């Protein structure tokens, strides 16, 4: 006749029970430049 028992939570139908706290992988891409030359097309002949 009064207020109900508080210890229902105790019983699994309330449980709430999941997985969280994903986390991410590091795969960086790499950077490049090309090995460019340009002396084989012109020389110069003056000097300075």
């Amino acid at each position: 006749i009064y207020l109900r028992d508080l210890k229902v939570e105790d019983i699994p139908l309330a449980r709430i029970t999941l997985p969280d706290f994903r986390l991410p992988e590091i795969a960086i891409p790499e950077f490049i430049i090309p090995t460019l030359n340009l002396n084989d097309f012109q020389v110069p002949d003056l000097h300075i």
